[PDB]
């Protein structure tokens, strides 16, 4: 998975709890 601040391809492409907003970012609705 890509990292905080990295590039996400989509959400479950994120590490964490990290969602996909252009760079992999919590954002403040749970995509997961």
């Amino acid at each position: 998975c890509a990292v905080t601040h990295e590039k996400c391809s989509d959400d479950y492409d994120c590490c964490g709890s990290l969602c996909c907003v252009g760079i992999c970012a919590k954002t403040i609705a749970p995509c997961k």
